[PDB]
């Protein structure tokens, strides 16, 4: 019923999908992580996290935009679905965990990076029609 929050980005550029090495996770296990398939967008929230409500999305919590989602494992499966100068829901299914969508592994080209969301693997995207746009922006 509101098991669900979603937010809104504009897709501004898409990485190559391809073996990366990832970061040492700053307080975890010491592992040498091996490379791993994976890819990341940079994209720019339009609106704040909006809760699910029923069948429809809530009002955009109060809104730098600028974000780097980072995909790897079983998320690899969106790479062709996404495409630079679309806009896409981002959709984390559950309880409303309250500051989700403003952070958290990470590829090591990223390490110290002031803005990246890693994709979880039941985390969905749906791609946003002009007038799903402008009823985000009006809110
Ligand atoms: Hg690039
Ligand atoms: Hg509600
Ligand atoms: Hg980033």
């Amino acid at each position: 019923p509101h098991l669900g929050q979603s937010r809104l980005f504009l897709l501004c550029h898409k990485e190559a999908l391809m073996k990366r090495n990832f970061c040492v996770p700053p307080g975890a296990s010491p592992e040498v992580p091996k490379p791993a398939l994976s890819f990341y967008v940079l994209g720019s929230w339009l609106g704040g996290t909006q809760r699910k409500e029923g069948t429809g999305w809530g009002l955009p919590e109060p809104q730098d935009q600028k974000v780097h989602l980072i995909f790897f494992g079983s998320s690899v499966r969106w790479f062709e679905f996404l495409h630079p100068g679309q806009v896409y829901r981002l959709i984390a299914p559950g309880p409303a965990t309250p500051m989700l969508f403003e952070k958290d592994r990470r590829p090591l080209e990223l390490a110290g990076c002031a803005s990246c969301l890693t994709v979880q693997d039941n985390w969905t995207l749906e791609l946003e029609s002009s007038q799903d746009i402008q009823d985000v922006l009006d809110a």
